[PDB]
């Protein structure tokens, strides 16, 4: 078969892997043993990536799923090659789409963002005096008004040491571009009230969305002042509460920048059923019945915002 540089999109439901990049398990050990199986690729190009040019677009993390995930590889374009190499994956690993691409292209280099959603039950933003705390809560629109005045300090170019690990005030690695964070308007499945986060930056370092989310789901939930986030910017440490990874789906990688071609507009179907078959009821599944994020929530009471500034460190 011919040998061509491609673009897959793919998706994943991401509990019970330890993330995307081969590594425990994760997505690129299943995707390089389907590739491998399907005959897409030799053998030795799956003991070394760089072999075929491998590149992925979004490091995600334990238990991230992704709606929108592309990598980059060199493959022999076997007939049906979508078919084949989904023949070789768990139903919760799909490849949904290809593109064939010039030998050099290389996606990682060539992406200029990444969106990602955050799916939460909105009990997540229920005041901690003013509010019932459990599943009955309903989201209302002045605390949608708020969290989305607090998502929206986030956007611009900041300094999110305190939003991650191993990284000091000082260190302009730890700037981090932000274009858009703000959360829709909350909807009802399987009786359970949910809203979306949706947060676009050109580029996120670890721990950083969920942290973004944590500290906005605390000061809306009452247990700091809206001045911490502002104080987050500061030289001085900030104890940032984290998230849940449940709840995190990347859902686009952007190329409008170099289309300005890897366009899914074709593919729109496939994303939205592997959501619903996979995705959505994961996540909301798991809140219903494990009640994840409740749990987490719980522990707010006892989280200390100032603990590391308290001993000098």
């Amino acid at each position: 078969p011919p040998k061509r540089k491609i673009v897959l999109l793919m998706a994943y439901s991401g509990k019970g892997y330890h993330g995307m990049q081969r590594n425990f398990k994760t997505i690129e050990d299943d995707l390089v043993s389907a590739l491998v199986r399907s005959g897409c690729i030799p053998e030795n190009h799956g003991e070394d990536m760089r072999k075929m040019s491998f590149q992925r677009c979004a490091r995600t993390d334990k238990g991230v799923s992704a709606a929108g995930q592309v990598v980059s590889l060199k493959v022999w374009l076997i007939d049906d090659i979508l078919e084949k190499i989904n023949s070789h994956l768990p139903s919760h690993i799909r490849i949904l789409g290809l593109k064939r691409v010039t030998g050099g292209f290389n996606s990682k280099n060539r992406c200029d963002a990444r969106t990602y959603c955050y799916l939460l039950p909105t009990f997540a933003f229920a005041h901690k005096d003013r509010d019932v705390q459990d599943e009955t809560y309903r989201l209302s629109a002045e605390t949608l008004q708020q969290v989305n005045r607090l998502l929206a300090c986030y956007k611009g170019t900041h300094n999110f040491h305190n939003f991650t690990s191993q990284k000091g005030p000082q260190d302009p690695s730890a700037c981090r571009y932000i274009l858009e964070m703000y959360c829709e308007e909350p909807f009802v499945r399987e009786g359970l009230e949910f809203a979306v986060i949706r947060v676009k930056g050109q580029s996120f370092m670890m721990h950083q969305i969920r942290k973004m989310v944590g500290l906005v789901v605390a000061i809306v939930k009452g247990y700091a002042p809206e001045s911490v986030l502002e104080r987050s910017w500061g030289t001085e440490k900030v104890d940032v509460p984290k998230a849940p990874g449940l709840g995190l789906v990347l859902e686009r990688v952007h190329f409008e920048k170099y289309n300005q071609p890897l366009d899914w507009a074709q593919e729109e179907g496939k994303v939205a059923a592997f959501k619903e078959e996979h995705i959505y009821p994961t996540i909301i599944g798991t809140e219903r019945d494990e009640r994840s994020m409740a749990q987490w929530l719980s522990t707010l009471p006892i989280h200390n915002f100032s603990a590391t500034a308290l001993t000098a460190g």
